[PDB]
């Protein structure tokens, strides 16, 4: 299918994660995947297939 | 007489005079004299003496 997208803009600024932290103990900043941050952000047919994408933290501390 | 000043900041942007003009027929911008726009703007005896700062501008188009 067509997806014809036309952004026209006349100045952008556009930010993405951020992250942060101040006065922590232990950090552990997780960004990663599939993220898609731009002026135009077009993203599709993203893992049509089997697999998925998976953004995880493994902090415990037991 | 004694002008202690102190300012400790965590974090500091600070823009002067701004000149923004789109679509104008003829444009003259007149910033000068005595500005002062630092993070820590501090200004004293400006021209105590017989003189004084003139930010003017000419235009008459008659």
């Amino acid at each position: 299918g067509v997806l014809y997208v036309g952004s026209k803009t006349k100045e952008g600024v556009v930010h993405g994660v951020a992250t942060v932290a101040e006065n922590t103990k232990e950090q552990v900043t997780n960004v990663g995947g599939a993220v898609v941050t731009g002026v135009t952000a077009v993203a599709q047919k993203t893992v049509e297939g089997a697999g998925s994408i998976a953004a995880a933290t493994g902090f415990v501390k037991k």
